[PDB]
């Protein structure tokens, strides 16, 4: 189907909600029947783990500036639930609050951890927030 063997692809670990880069190895069926097969980039030796089609994504790696940013949009970024002011896992999210002075940013967003969702996150890496593609 959509994606090929061999594509670089992102996959969401349905677990835990978070996206990794990944690669197509195989696809077969069950665009909602395909089943993927995927391998993570620098593991090779965790294998191949199968995915639905919902939690495979090309890699989109199209950046959307601090100013563009806006309250509703569902973006790409990147949040540590255990940690939060520390690096962390690349989520789904909807941007809930943005508030800006002439010297501090801070952004809000709703996370998407597939299990739960976690409201009002406060997100640190407000230049690094990616669109999605869709
Ligand atoms: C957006 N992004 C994503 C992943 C990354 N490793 C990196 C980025 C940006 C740099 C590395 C995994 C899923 C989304
Ligand atoms: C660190 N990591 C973790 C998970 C992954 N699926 C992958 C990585 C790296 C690529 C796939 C689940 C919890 C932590």
């Amino acid at each position: 189907g959509l994606y090929k063997v061999n594509e670089y692809v992102d996959a969401r670990d349905t677990n835990m909600g978070a996206w990794f880069e990944a690669q197509v190895v195989r696809v077969t069926r069950k665009e909602e029947d395909v089943i993927y097969h995927v391998k993570y980039d620098d593991y090779p030796e965790n294998g191949v783990v199968q995915m639905n089609s919902r939690d495979v994504r090309a890699r989109a790696r199209t950046i959307i500036k601090w100013q563009d940013l806006e309250v509703g949009q569902v973006v790409m970024l990147n949040y540590n639930p255990d940690n939060p002011k520390e690096r962390g896992f690349w989520y789904d999210a909807e941007i809930s609050r943005k508030r800006e002075t002439r010297t501090a940013r801070e952004l809000y967003a709703n996370v998407v951890l597939g299990d739960d969702s976690l409201n009002d996150c406060r997100i640190i890496f407000v230049d690094e927030v990616f669109k999605i593609e869709r």
